[PDB]
């Protein structure tokens, strides 16, 4: 589903973030925004 795909690439995309806080927040908000925007 578009949800799994988006989240997948999204996570693996923001996974490059060295900061644990920035990474968790980025991926944590990326999904919600993606689902609400998609």
């Amino acid at each position: 589903d578009r949800y799994q795909d988006c989240l997948s690439e999204c996570n693996s995309r923001c996974t490059y973030i060295p900061d644990y806080a920035g990474m968790r927040a980025c991926i944590g908000l990326c999904a919600p925004a993606c689902l609400t925007s998609r």
